[PDB]
């Protein structure tokens, strides 16, 4: 007869949203174990015990007989505390209970990518659970039990070490906006027959990530049939060419250069522009000349190319780096990518062009939203945060108030003007933003696919005092068009309207309110 040492399960720290809503919680459960040696002295209680555990009488009997010489086996794990003491009430000799915890995710698939999960051993393996594992993990206690010759538990002798709970972590996420964002992205995925998507909502003034959702997603409370594809927090860990969505930054470089002003007109006839062996092409070849604003409204590649040739790549590269494209966010989310902003010594005409209209670089959805947040925040960039922020941090002026203000105005025109991106309009509010439509990279070679696109829309609102920026990305829609302003803009409209209402933001455009 010896003294066995056994663990005292500790509480894992609570993860909440920014308002205290539970996202990850350690819920008390009871596991039943048995001493076969003791159970063998009470065989006639078996059929009753077997039925209380929902097991076939003979199969249960087989289990115990196969482990007869043994002193410890598990009967069932993770019952409710009531279920456990219900069975313990049967007073079957050799049946014991252990009070433990199971990690439970109340929002399930809605916040799976941000939150992640713990594995069997209670260690974080994905998402925030992994990133803050040290913080969240408690330290298990220990106690001593005396058992006799036949393994029968005789006495609880002492607690050698108390258990200590993990610490509470409050995320920057607003679960209300996360629900709204999650449902709308799913709907659009399904309407459009798309393969994947992301949606990011950011507070432009504080840097707090208010929502981050992706499709495909999964249920962390039930991972039985989980495939690896569904696990990716795409918004942070997948990179893409932003296409036309970087034009407002190219345009920001232009206005900062002293060589351009909004009234300037650019001749974009014939809608192509040969340079070398490569042809810069416009998709909407309907106008012959466009002012600066009209270059954004019609999303003219030729137009932006000509401005780019005039100002040079370095000024464009510069603004893109400054707003944080291809830069480290400093969030340290597991697997998070920085993307790439190519740095050349000599910038040929083509590479200057393709950079200015958003190819040759790669960003994440979170980075894109960050850049639009800076633009919306009168040119002041603020560090990203995925945890609740108490004090509004000190920002860095990355674009002058004046340039930012002008570019905000052009983007508002992109949504509201005739021939604009009208599906992006937000009932009740003035919205600003920019669509994008980008050919996907060829599988198995260099170059681009002729029929697979990524639909983008990026923006902020309300125009008169911007509070939130948003990025909607949808991959390979195949059912109802593929242009950014057809596919992603209506999602922007719907989510933005809901978000601003949920945040009680006063409407700034009542003739369209509800
Ligand atoms: C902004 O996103 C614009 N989109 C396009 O021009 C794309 N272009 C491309 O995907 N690519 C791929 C790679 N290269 C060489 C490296 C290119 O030169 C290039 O242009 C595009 C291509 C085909 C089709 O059918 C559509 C788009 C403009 N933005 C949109 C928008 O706002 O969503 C529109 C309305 C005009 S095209
Ligand atoms: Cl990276
Ligand atoms: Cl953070
Ligand atoms: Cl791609």
């Amino acid at each position: 007869r010896s003294v066995r040492h056994i663990a005292i399960p500790a509480h894992r720290g609570l993860i909440t949203d920014r308002n205290g809503e539970p996202l990850a919680v350690s819920t008390p459960v009871t596991t039943l174990w048995a001493n076969p040696k003791e159970l063998m002295t009470a065989k006639e209680r078996w059929p009753q015990l077997a039925a209380a555990l929902g097991q076939d009488t003979k199969l249960f009997a087989d289990r115990i007989e196969q482990n007869a010489e043994r002193e410890f086996i598990y009967l069932v794990r993770g019952l409710t505390p009531e279920q456990g003491e219900g069975v313990i009430a049967l007073k079957v000799p050799g049946v014991y209970s252990i009070e433990e915890f199971r990690r439970f995710y109340p929002a399930g698939e809605v916040v799976a990518h941000a939150v992640g999960f713990t594995d069997v051993d209670d260690r974080g393996r994905e998402g925030i659970e992994l990133a803050f594992d040290e913080w969240l993990a408690g330290v298990p206690g220990k106690r001593q039990v005396l058992k006799d010759r036949r393994g029968r538990v005789i006495k609880d002798v002492q607690v050698t070490k108390n258990a200590k709970p993990g610490k509470t972590l409050a995320l920057s996420i607003d679960l209300r906006l996360q629900y709204l964002a999650h449902r709308e992205l799913r709907n659009a995925l399904l309407e459009n027959g798309a393969k994947a998507g992301s949606l990011v909502i950011m507070d432009v003034k504080t840097g707090e990530i208010l929502a981050m959702t992706n499709q495909p997603t999964y249920n962390p409370n039930n991972r039985r049939n989980l495939q690896p594809a569904a696990m990716r927090n795409r918004a942070m860990i997948d990179v893409f060419e932003p296409g036309s969505t970087v034009k407002p930054f190219s345009m920001s470089a232009a206005l900062a250069s002293g060589r351009w002003k909004p009234s300037d007109i650019v001749d974009v006839y014939p809608g192509t522009l040969q340079i070398g062996r490569y042809t810069i092409r416009d998709v909407s070849r309907n106008s012959r000349q466009l002012d600066l604003t009209g270059i954004l409204i019609k999303s003219s590649n030729v137009g932006i190319s000509k401005i780019a040739f005039d100002i040079g790549a370095e000024s464009i590269y510069s603004v893109m780096q400054q707003v944080g494209l291809g830069q480290d966010t400093g969030l340290g989310f597991p697997g998070e990518r920085v993307g790439n902003l190519p740095n050349h010594r000599k910038w040929p005409k083509a590479e200057t062009a393709t950079l200015a209209y958003g190819y040759g670089l790669s960003v994440t959805a979170i980075q894109l939203a960050h850049a639009y947040a800076a633009l919306a925040n009168d040119g002041k960039s603020v560090p990203l945060s995925m945890t609740r922020v108490d004090r509004v941090p000190d920002g860095v002026q990355v674009i002058s108030p004046e340039v930012a203000s002008t570019v905000q105005g052009m983007l508002q025109q992109v949504v509201e003007a005739q021939g604009g991106v009208f599906r992006a309009q937000v009932p009740g509010y003035h919205a600003a933003g920019k669509s994008g439509t980008a050919r996907k990279v060829s599988v198995g070679t260099k170059g681009y696919r002729e029929n697979a696109y990524r639909s983008l829309f990026a923006g902020f609102a309300p125009a008169t005092d911007p509070r939130i920026a948003m990025v909607v990305v949808i991959d390979e829609p195949s059912k109802a068009g593929y242009f950014g302003g057809l596919v992603s803009a209506p999602v922007f409209s719907k989510v933005m309207a809901g978000a601003l209402r949920l945040m009680n933001v006063p409407p700034d455009n009542l003739p369209t309110a509800t």
